């Protein structure tokens, strides 16, 4: 079934529930998921109103771009131009500079096949906001099937020769409250490398480092308290994960994460180069979720994307999108029940 | 009253009846008046979704902006420095450019005052977007009373210096009926002068002209087939009227126009200098307003701004917009019904 409703500020909240009684909600500011609940249980990180969005945090479960993450000192390379972005953070461009995609109303369309439905979000990025060539027409479909599958698919035209390269930013939270730690959920990663941060900037340093056998090496599933609990330079710069993981198999037919909590798991799958994970680091800032106060670690994203840094590190990718050229992503979660055997305390 | 409804798209529909049972309508999408109605009829153009006016004519009862009209050349100066605005009129930057403020989905919040009640939109402008220089975070509030009137107010933030000045499009046709052409409507406008347009780029020609004792002269009221009528080169021009006319006292209490057909009356009261008047010149277009083939001449606007064409006449006035100076307009359509 589907329903819908004002969630506030001119928002509409799409409330699907699919056959085996799990429901999932979207919200077009942002083109985001707000809530995804199994027996009650709030699998996500997500607020009740479209103004807690806007005045704790716009960026949980958004849509974010046109890029992703930080480019440093806000320059891009466009066709041989150099052109400068938004700089929101410092001299750096975050998640495509102020007030953007993540902020505004998008329109949007839902398309009820039964098994399956979805919503298609749509907005139109403007030639030169924020500092990007375009026009570009955007489009996020959101689907949800009787699988439990929930699908993300990007696409995008510019006019202009431009840079696209956005993300979803949802927070999993297996405990179903913020205030609870997702050290004691394991997680399986299929990464042998990652992108190191320079400093406390957050740009990246410029190489590209082996973990297998470190203590942010996933292969193989393993609590995330033991990367928490380390003292490793990266982990210690940022207070936790906020780094890009390369994917050592591309493809959307693998599964390229694995999050599990008891008897519940969430599989990542994408086909993009690498999964920016970041656990939610933000210390005693204690941000409200359902009125629960939000802790360190209370968090962690799967965002899936061309890793940020390519500026410059050119081997992680190019993420220039040409005039006319047709841009597709797309990453599933998916849920399942008694996938293994997770029996632990913490 | 009021009610909240799906508009379609994800756009919501806002409506109000006031203690005299007249009801106004207004949409996110571009911040616009979708309705007014009395007595069942309609005393203006629009559609009923939000798709027709993204697929017939996205302008009608819109907020557009950041500059309302045409600039030549897609062309102004800020602090001494050209800059280019998106062009989507051949060279000319129409209405701000393509996909403008008037196709987005405005955040809003409504607010209940009793005898009045208020819907403030609200949107940013984010730097560069159209060539604008920004962020400007804008706000439009539209408000109705127990007096019938209809009140437009403004205003804006920049963190550049840029240009602003916006404009309210409604269309009027107190017919109400798009097919029936506004000639019977009798017009009275507190202009002696008027901003020819140079072509049919319809950009300015250059000058200021006298209008006094013209078929363009509405400082006395009097119908509109007059104007259509005319031999006047500028009407003959555009083939009725779409052109700037300057108001001659400034000042929100004066009425500067006042529209008439039979008992009932629109009064326009702003605090901007000039009015644009267009009369829906669209020939055998057709555009269909609740199944209505409009006509040629089927509606006129009540543009309040400043002036097109200041780019080329100073004299017109100013559109800057310096960085932290607040920008504030205020339009006002006040609705009468003469009890005979
Ligand atoms: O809160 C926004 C969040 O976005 C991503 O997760 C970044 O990597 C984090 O550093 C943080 O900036
Ligand atoms: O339909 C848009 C309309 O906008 C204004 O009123 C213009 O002056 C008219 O020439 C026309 O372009
Ligand atoms: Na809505």
């Amino acid at each position: 079934s589907i329903k819908i409703r004002d969630f506030g500020l001119g928002s509409d909240l799409i409330s699907l529930t699919n056959k085996a009684g799990v429901t999932i909600s979207f919200t077009n500011l942002g083109a985001r998921i707000v809530d995804w609940q199994k027996d009650g249980k709030h699998l996500i990180l997500g607020f009740d109103s479209a103004k807690e969005y806007l005045e704790k945090d716009a960026y949980p479960g958004a849509t974010v771009g046109p890029t992703a993450g930080r480019i440093k000192d806000g320059l891009v390379k466009i066709s041989g131009k150099d052109y400068i972005l938004n700089q929101n953070e410092g001299p750096q461009t975050l998640h495509g500079g102020e007030e953007s995609i993540h902020t505004k109303l998008w329109t949007y369309e839902v398309t009820d096949l039964g098994a399956e439905v979805q919503v298609k979000f749509s907005l139109v990025s403007n030639d030169g906001t924020n500092g990007y060539p375009g026009k570009i027409e955007m489009s996020v479909t959101h689907s949800f099937d009787d699988d439990n599958k929930w699908k993300i698919h990007y696409e995008a035209i510019s006019d202009k020769d431009t840079v696209f390269n956005p993300t979803g930013h949802v927070y999993f939270n297996l405990n179903g409250d913020a205030s609870e730690s997702v050290e004691n959920h394991g997680l399986r990663l299929a990464a042998s490398r990652f992108v190191p941060l320079k400093d406390q900037t957050e740009i990246v340093r410029g190489d590209i480092v082996d973990i297998k056998n470190t203590d942010l090496d996933f292969r193989q599933e393993k609590q995330l308290s033991n990367a928490f609990n380390s003292n490793m330079e990266q982990v210690q710069l940022v207070k936790g994960i906020d780094h890009p993981f390369l994917l050592d198999q591309l493809g959307l037919d693998k599964e390229q994460a694995r999050l599990t909590l008891d008897d519940t798991s969430i599989s990542v799958f994408t086909d993009q180069p690498s999964i920016v994970i970041f656990t939610a680091n933000f210390g005693d800032l204690g941000t409200l979720y359902h009125e629960k106060k939000q802790v360190h670690h209370g968090g962690i994203t799967f965002q899936c994307q061309v890793s940020p840094g390519s500026e410059q590190i050119p081997e992680l990718g190019d993420i220039s999108l040409k005039a006319g050229e047709k841009y597709q992503a797309t990453t599933i979660y998916s849920l399942h029940t008694k996938l293994e055997h997770h029996h632990h305390h913490h």
